[PDB]
């Protein structure tokens, strides 16, 4: 089933750096998780210009945020390109990432955290509001996998026998810090999106559970 890989040294420093941080601008994680969604959607859209058969596994292009208050979990789904087992391992590295050293040094010097995106390590910004993450992904080239991290020195990758089938794409499952549950509220999620994710090519769905009036 499961399988452990160790994070490259500097990437651990970075996660540690982020998770033990104050900063009112924590909301920017959502900005970043939505960029990645858009970038992954861009890729599959483009990819299928030369290969229409490629969109077939999940026709519609969307981003969809689901709060799950019941279990202090916020999920950001896309129908983007997705990531294979190999891609999960190399890219949620394992492999040394260029902006990483460059950014922490940037941080120490006075840099704002929202810069994280401009250093190409934006994904790790999620640890501002989460201490567990599941990246479940399903790429056309491969089976659905779960990548898990608690922000330690190593992460796990399991074949996904457990959550639902993404036609294609990726769900970010965030297990939220107890002080950061505001990101489960509709009003709040709506506020962050409207301020940061203003210019986005794809639809942004928000799943909301109403008890019957
Ligand atoms: C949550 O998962 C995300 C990935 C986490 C990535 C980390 C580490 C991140 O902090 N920074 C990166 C960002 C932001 C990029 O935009 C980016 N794009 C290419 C830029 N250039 C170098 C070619 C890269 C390089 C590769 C990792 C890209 C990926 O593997 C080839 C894929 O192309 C797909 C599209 C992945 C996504 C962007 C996200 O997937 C979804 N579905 O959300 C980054 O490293």
């Amino acid at each position: 089933a499961s399988e452990t890989f160790e994070f490259q040294a500097e990437i651990t420093q970075l996660m540690s750096l982020i998770i033990n941080t104050v900063y009112s601008n924590k909301e920017i994680f959502l900005r970043e998780l939505i960029s990645n969604a858009s970038d992954a959607l861009d890729k599959i859209r483009y990819k299928s210009l030369s290969d229409p058969k490629q969109l077939e596994t999940e026709p519609d292009l969307f981003i969809r945020i689901t709060p799950k208050p019941e279990q202090k979990v916020l999920e950001i789904r896309d129908s983007g390109i997705g990531m294979t087992k190999a891609e999960l391992i190399n890219n949620l590295g394992t492999i040394a990432k260029s902006g990483t050293k460059a950014f922490m040094e940037a941080l120490s010097a006075g840099a704002d955290v929202s810069m994280i995106g401009q250093f190409g390590v934006g994904f790790y910004s999620l640890f501002l509001v989460a201490d567990r993450v599941q990246v479940i992904s399903k790429s056309n080239d491969d089976e659905q996998y779960i990548w898990e991290s608690n922000a330690g020195g190593s992460f796990t990758v399991t074949l996904d026998e457990v959550n639902e089938r993404i036609g294609r794409g990726t769900i970010l499952r965030l297990f939220l810090k107890d002080d950061q549950l505001e990101y489960l509220e509709e009003k709040r999620i709506k506020e962050v999106i409207k301020r940061h994710s203003e210019f986005v090519a794809y639809p942004i769905q928000l799943v909301v559970t109403k008890e019957v009036e």
